[PDB]
């Protein structure tokens, strides 16, 4: 275990100390159940519809201005990009949190 107390708090590792979800699919049926209640989930249901919350090109999208300034808040060389959020874009996201 490698970390800090005064700075570098791991926030982080408490967080990941709750929701006992240790399955992607238990991730997957916990965010279709808060985000879509009431109907029972199903994996392909939950699956699909985190993926077009997610990172699909309609029903979501970034503009050139929105990815440009993703990229340079949160520090990046490169100025253009995909108009979905990228799998390693969170992550930068709560590592700049």
């Amino acid at each position: 275990l490698y970390t800090n107390d005064i700075d570098c708090g791991p926030f982080i590792s408490d967080t990941l100390k709750i929701d006992n979800t240790s399955n992607q699919l238990e991730a997957l049926v916990e965010i279709y159940r808060m985000m879509r209640p009431g109907e029972p989930p199903t994996k392909e249901a939950a699956e699909t519809l985190f993926g077009n919350l997610f990172f699909s090109a309609e029903r979501y999208d970034l503009s050139a201005v929105g990815r440009m300034k993703f990229n340079r808040r949160i520090g990046r060389t490169e100025i253009e990009g995909p108009g979905v959020l990228s799998k390693e874009d969170i992550i930068d996201v709560l590592k700049t949190l």
